């Protein structure tokens, strides 16, 4: 589909690294196989929001700023614009909020031409409480206000396939990752896989092989 | 209570403006008055993490990091450390993703003897849609866990009794503001009229003598 972003080889690279050397040198050494890499609180805490320009200016990959925003719509607002101008491409919303919360970082991403992407589950132990159960309405809350972008958990990838029935084929969806995840999701999110590995190049490789 | 924190006057500022300036100007004109500041996303992302060692310095205020910790256990532990790491007393977590996620803050804060507040409930519209239904589950979960810090809304003083009922007299409990607030609450948050006004240290003062 033409409307949603291109991501290289359906691979994203999850920075999850808390120092700017360590993440710059990983992130540089797999630009030649993934062009978005999704980043936390961890980093740009520990290391400044000036983190996403040098990611930028340096590789020339999109960013995906995942902050799972979850506040009032006022304060959405002004996160959504901080993260916007300090360049980031793309945004990450937690649902849990309400549309008002979601509609608040739509509205700034009308603004400065950026993106949103509602995660609708966490797949972590302690999601069964309250996430797994709102998942489902959370999606349709996303789909009902023409959200084009989603994040949803592949340690079920069953759930998956709940999701991309709810958000339709023409929605982009991006999940952790793995072949059956990339039957449902668009793009895999890797990790530790990735940044942890002696050769983080020879890593990506290797996983994109597998996705053949 | 000897064991819950002691905040001047039951009053504190929602530090929420985004540039620096600002923000350092308006919280030394309101020391006298008020010891506790809750900062959050849009000022920190917007001029740094670096700021609160300064208000830290500046004015010996104690610093609540309001930003609605909402990740898997692992990025909590890391985003608790850096935050703490920063300089903040306290930081401001999610119920919603479960024991697990709130547990790994509780960690890190017993690990560097900082305070973990849980949010049990928001006020804002799209709140009814998942988080309201949940609230008193979340607040059991939180005394559960012997969670002792608490954020309740003030929009509906009823729910912050239901909330004072499950949490107990013991455990120390803040909502915004502020008159009947402060018969549940220990206490009440305060941002705009304080923030805004022309003359903040009276504000501030106009504010206190209403409390008594």
């Amino acid at each position: 589909r033409v409307d949603v972003m291109d991501v290289m080889n359906r691979l994203i690279l999850a920075m999850d690294l808390m120092n700017r050397d360590d993440a710059l040198r990983v992130t540089g050494e797999v630009r030649e196989y993934i062009d978005t890499v999704k980043i936390g609180y961890p980093l740009v805490l520990s290391e400044g929001m000036d983190i996403i320009a040098e990611f930028r200016k340096r590789f020339g990959c999109r960013i995906i700023a995942d902050f799972k925003v979850a506040d009032i719509p006022e304060t959405n607002e002004k996160i959504c614009r901080a993260t916007f101008k300090a360049g980031a491409d793309a945004i990450i919303v937690h649902g849990f909020p309400g549309a008002d919360s979601v509609r608040a970082c739509l509205n700034v991403a009308e603004e400065m031409g950026r993106e949103v992407f509602l995660l609708t589950e966490m797949s972590h132990p302690g999601a069964e409480m309250f996430i797994q159960g709102a998942a489902d309405e959370i999606a349709r809350m996303g789909v009902d206000l023409g959200v084009k972008n989603y994040v949803g958990p592949s340690t079920r990838p069953e759930r998956l396939s709940r999701l991309r029935e709810i958000i339709g084929q023409d929605s982009f969806l991006i999940s952790p990752g793995p072949g059956e995840t990339l039957r449902f999701a668009d793009a895999a999110i890797v990790g530790r896989s990735i940044y942890l590995a002696d050769n983080p190049a020879a890593a990506a490789a290797g996983i994109i092989e597998s996705i053949k």
